[PDB]
């Protein structure tokens, strides 16, 4: 074997909005909330509320808190459906009125 290195900096979360929503496009052409939901129980990654569109194919999970969501994202990426790469991300957006 081999090994001696350390690998630390995760992004900070302090001070900015406590958007604990995480956001899902990317979704087959028919896909079932459902596949997601169970890949979601499976690993953990249950949060209180999920947004689920069809005809849009998004999703938007609702995390009690910034922390659970964050852990989960990590989780979450890499996971696919089928052939198609789902786009999972921390929903972020600029939008002020």
């Amino acid at each position: 074997g081999s090994s001696g290195s350390s690998g630390p900096g995760s992004p900070p979360g302090e001070g900015a909005p406590l958007a604990a929503d995480v956001y899902v496009g990317n979704l087959p052409r028919d896909a079932r909330v459902s596949d997601l939901k169970r890949a979601l129980r499976e690993l953990g990654s249950v949060p209180l509320r999920l947004t689920w569109q069809g005809p849009r194919r998004r999703a938007f999970l609702h995390y009690p808190d910034s922390a659970a969501a964050q852990q989960a994202v990590s989780c979450l990426q890499g996971l696919r459906l089928g052939t198609d790469t789902l786009r999972v991300a921390l929903a972020r957006q600029q939008r002020d009125k």
